[PDB]
């Protein structure tokens, strides 16, 4: 029986821890993957994260970074959620230095996305083998969520980008069926943005909460439908979550336009809450340090700036990353509605610390009905390691 | 089918080995968590051995211990009964430094907890997922068994505590059903002092033997029913469990009262046997060493002096640790009875010894129906280590 | 239920990147074994990778080449297909220093061949036991493909030789059902010569393209028969697909004789594509380096030298190897057809390089409805290790 | 459903290799157990290795053998047949300095002996739970098989040992039904001695063929029925088979006397073919090096010295150590018959070789309706190591 996933998104007031891998620190003597975009999704069975290795290991001379952000070696796989991205637990999923897996109910989806620059290839693979490709049409960096994709009826949903990284590019969304895409819309949205998109079901459709990488301190919001109809626009609450953004009192709302007069970002998520929100962003508007969460009243559909809860699961003292959005399925919960979920990468070493390598760890926290208190789950990995 | 555990405990006579982990031995050179409480508890299909990692692995710079007790990279991890918490065998929990688990027929329940000292959260998963939350209610080190929960009809049982650790603290137990917390209740105890319970099902209710860390050498005796009623005193026996406690012979019993003027303790069990018990403790009344398990006749019901049988598994010249209680299902003995087996910690590294790192091992023995000739299935690792 | 594999092999336009184990790589830290000959085989529910290990791990002394080619210690083994071939994720098949191995829907059948060289045992399991044994017939390193074998129906098919490396040896094939060898069949190839062969199911036959190690740059085709009668000939294509082989430019197909006027090879594979072929070789004439494959236009049934397609797989400045074929059961696939795909290895080490030891690692493609861009999945490792 | 077990044994003319883990080789660097006593039994799904530990790792401190053959840290663990003793891929078992294991179609039983020499202790498990235990009743190194043990229509067997290494000791039998020992039986036999015994069933009834450690240079051989009315004489065979033993042309067979005039000897096994026999012996006569398996006709009714077949599996240049019997069940092989096959044990390190060590490896033959040749699968660990 595939997966409904046609409930509501469930009302949450604060967001409880669920993992820590701690993957450096076992990683500094145990045998752990390089990784960095280590997303997390479920099926009914279980939670597993998912993350791209760059085929080397942790204190091990390949971790060396003279390599491409995208190489040969690069791979998906994936432990069940809380295992560190280990060798000997580790389940290969695809070749991959971008990628989006979600399950539907009866099986794994996984799409890695490989190849060279100018002319990328995607795969799509379904029940653990290839089943289907998406060749880059613009000829740029063929690229996706680095997140849970979406399933909705046994049906799946994921959100593609090729083209430049900081002016306009061209943005797809897919829908496949049992690994075979079965369908596409071509996202119209002049003058925004879109990469790295953040996505989970809710009463029905694919949202999304993504990044703008050209001229947005803000997040593009997709919302598709089934039958790939969408409203793209721009995240509506009067807060920045982008980084690098602009102070909170220096900033105006939007729901149509990119707002902050900067390039570059990180991949993020965020919650549609009825019409309030949940936002994560870091703490650092300069840097990719500390993780907040913020619920916002209103902030959904209009540029408010009323917070109206703020949860702290990393330090600014402490690296970040990349952070996504996923849900829990039904099968598990067994609520009324879809438990959303996040998950924060902290992203250590080169060019920030001085070592050859870089790799990611991830804590990931769930949404509960009690309101939940400051803390940080950092990463706390000693550097300078043996190789370095 | 949920495990019913309503059977009489069984009236054993000794215990027998059950498994030995060798955790620190081979850790020496293989990649093993550092670990401290670690407790066993059994599905109806297996046993489980569940511990508290500290994000970091043996002979590695991370296992030195300038880290807190508490951190934010201890997480609650498990292996099959009798394997090393090694990396590459284990499952992830939760996110803790204080945790219970237990199965209830169908699923795995599990609770850690975590956060600061001031407002810790303990986050309830079931079937592999947070599925509730319990924050702290005092502001005081929120805590737990570090040993097996209980299950009755599919419901679930377990203590916590929070708040001084060497004075009054507040006292409440739990009851679960599928990872939902259905009830609790405040337990009234002025004066004496609860931490850590060992609990195993007896007769349709939860029978726990605590810590009492403030004024009491003898351990307080908590017996719940199904419905949250309870009865709490101390164990009646006329000989005191906990260390650090006194002599035998300047030691009287009490049903009502913390006897023997000392602070501190340590985690330990014991099983009711009709009106008599086996009570474990170490066999130095100042130190966490050797291991000795004690029958005495009425000593449940009285402050009886009636040793029956002795029976020793750690010698006094080797470390030992925490104890704790549980039992064998049904669905695996066939018995019409419940198994009393329990477990030992084996601490070993610093302050006592030279290391920079502090860890734990185990053995497991169960009850059987034949006395049991002493021995020693100690710790057996050569210190100091090369990362010392 | 026992596999059909009846269907026609689908007509492919290009092939997508499945998985890249990095074996290489990742066994400079972690442990994973030497190998060579690691092909790639299905069973309903998974593809595993099979390799023959040296019984010996990466970056070990015990990886020192002054061992056979076959040896004592060699073993058959197996991962899911993209895991490295290391020690803690494999899975133990046959003694062998030469095998071949597929799952009949039921069971995976293994054939490991082993002892010594005037007097070899190939054994036969099946289910994961020892059913039966095919001793040296010739005296002369009994052996077989090195790739997956064939079931059709529920019965087994595969290729062995007996004979001289390099002149006039002899050839049989094998028909097993559930791991008893019910039928073989003697081949008359007088002048020609087959070893290691490719082989895959075709509209109710398996069909071979196999490696003559004696006077042809040409590789033998085999057809065979559920009943055992079979064609063989060459691959009538106007390409070369051995190395060491002539220019393209220098050479004349035929369907019925060894061309070009060398020694030696390399085991490689090719696909009927109804008249048409896709044929796999190095790009180097005179080394094992590069990977290309070749679509050419009536190319099966005539010495064409009309390419249609070209695809880089390994580019010609990075080691390659053997490379084989296999196909996706519709268990998996849901097709109307048989998917063809295939496995490159990349030699690594002596005497091409300046080490102690030698190991191969893996990249696997698949046949897509779209046509694939050039790139090099090449196997990345720095050599020298640090045994060396 | 319980394993029947009675069928007669399969009447088989040549032994093909089945797996070899290569222990010792992979431990150089992988992370395995010291080890010893490895021997091999099967479920009606899979083959398994046991053996028992030492607690510790080959090329680690620990492995140097100031400790006791005998030892608390010593435990019984498996594996998947093939797979080294490595720690990742490990099954507890029992703890354990000796063992038998044997499945009964349902369930794993396990018999794991510890303690100290004047009380050992031996806890059967069942289900992978300790469910029975039998105390040393003569109060000298209570022991067991080493080998596989034998169950017949859900009912196991399993031959133990208490009393003197080099006098008359005492010897008994017991019977088992899921876990619960439900009878035993006192083996008069005065003037023999009885150790180690390799057991398999034949036509209903459970045949030994196990150690003398006192007078005899020939195994006894005791044959018990599911009632356990039982005959014990020597293996009639007019060749010798322990080690130390004398020539073959100084030695008469005995069908009731221990014949030769030495102590020691080593664990081994051996056949009942009809009225013949397979026997192993090691090739020396003085040391635990080589290994032959010996047809000779009318071997275990007459003490005949008509040799019929010999095969060698390891060679005299090479140490060998331990052999064992086990069946094929039905289930997997899909027989008239119940298949026999024997492991060897490969021992390594001191006294024999200058290492602080000492560990085995293992390579198991089955058999075939096939001769097979000659050949040696030693263990070929390259010694001393780096710890030494
Ligand atoms: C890390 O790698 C550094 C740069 O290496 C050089 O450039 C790359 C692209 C390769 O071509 C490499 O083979 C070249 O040597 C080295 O300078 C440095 O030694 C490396 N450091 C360590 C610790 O391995
Ligand atoms: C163990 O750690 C000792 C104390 O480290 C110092 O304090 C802690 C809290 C951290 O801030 C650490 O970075 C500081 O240096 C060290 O003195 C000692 O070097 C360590 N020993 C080993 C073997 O790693
Ligand atoms: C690799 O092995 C080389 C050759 O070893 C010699 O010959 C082989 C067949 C064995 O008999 C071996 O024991 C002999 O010493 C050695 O010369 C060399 O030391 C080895 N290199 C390393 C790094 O282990
Ligand atoms: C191996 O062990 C040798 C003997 O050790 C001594 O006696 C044993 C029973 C223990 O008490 C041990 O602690 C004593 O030192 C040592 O002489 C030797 O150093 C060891 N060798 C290695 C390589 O570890
Ligand atoms: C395809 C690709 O390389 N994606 C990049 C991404 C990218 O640079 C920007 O979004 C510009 O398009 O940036 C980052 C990043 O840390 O910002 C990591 C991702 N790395 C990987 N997915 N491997
Ligand atoms: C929550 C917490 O830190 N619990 C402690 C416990 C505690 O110090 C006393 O019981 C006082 O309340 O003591 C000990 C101890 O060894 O005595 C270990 C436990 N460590 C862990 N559970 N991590
Ligand atoms: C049985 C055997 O040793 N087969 C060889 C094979 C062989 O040398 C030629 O085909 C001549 O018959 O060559 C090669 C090779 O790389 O060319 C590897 C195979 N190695 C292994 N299969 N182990
Ligand atoms: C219980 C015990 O220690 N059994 C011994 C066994 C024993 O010394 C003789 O049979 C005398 O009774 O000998 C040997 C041996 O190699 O000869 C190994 C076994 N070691 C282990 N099973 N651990
Ligand atoms: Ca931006
Ligand atoms: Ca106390
Ligand atoms: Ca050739
Ligand atoms: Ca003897």
């Amino acid at each position: 029986q595939f997966m409904q996933n046609t409930e509501a998104l469930c009302d949450v007031k604060g967001f409880a821890p669920f993992s820590k891998d701690n993957g450096i620190r076992i990683g500094s003597r145990g045998h752990v993957f390089v990784i960095r975009e280590p997303f997390v999704s479920c099926s009914p069975t279980e939670c597993r994260t998912f993350f791209l290795t760059q085929g080397s290991l942790l204190n091990d001379k390949h971790s060396n970074g003279t390599e491409k952000d995208r190489s040969p070696y690069r791979t998906l796989m994936s432990v069940e959620i809380g295992q560190s991205p280990n060798v000997y637990q580790a389940r290969f999923e695809a070749v991959a230095w971008s990628a989006t897996a979600c399950h539907d109910g009866k099986k794994w989806m996984t799409i890695g996305v490989t190849g060279p620059d100018a002319k990328a290839v995607a795969v799509v693979h379904y029940g653990g083998i290839p089943t289907d490709v998406i060749n880059s049409w613009a000829g740029d960096i063929l690229r996706t969520q680095e997140s849970s994709c979406t399933c909705i009826l046994g049906e799946c949903y994921w959100v593609m980008t090729d083209g430049p990284a900081n002016r306009q590019a061209q943005y797809r969304a897919f829908k496949a069926k049992q690994g075979k895409i079965i369908g596409q819309v071509e996202i119209s949205f002049n003058g925004g943005h879109i990469e790295e998109c953040s996505c989970y079901p809710n009463d029905g459709k694919v949202e999304c909460v993504c990044r703008d990488n050209w001229t947005g301190t803000n997040r593009p919001v997709l919302v598709i439908s089934p039958d790939l109809s969408y409203r793209v626009g721009y995240l509506c609450a009067g807060l920045s979550s982008d980084t690098p953004r602009g102070e909170d009192s220096q900033f105006t709302g939007s729901c149509t336009s990119p707002v902050g007069n900067q390039g570059y970002g990180v991949k993020g998520f965020g919650f549609r809450q009825g019409n309030d929100v949940w936002m994560g962003r870091t703490i650092s508007r300069t840097s990719r340090s500390g993780f907040e969460i913020l619920k916002v009243r209103n902030g959904w559909v209009q540029t408010s700036k009323e917070q109206i809860k703020r949860q702290v699961v990393v330090d600014n003292l402490n690296r970040s990353g990349y952070s996504g959005s996923f849900t829990l399925p039904v099968e598990l919960t067994k609520r009324d509605c879809l438990v959303p979920c996040f998950w924060v990468e902290m992203i250590r070493g080169k060019p920030a610390e001085k070592t050859i390598w870089t790799s990611s760890s991830s804590i990931v926290m769930c949404g509960v009905d009690h309101e939940v208190a400051d803390w940080s789950w950092h990463d706390g990995a000693i550097l300078p390691f043996d190789i370095d």
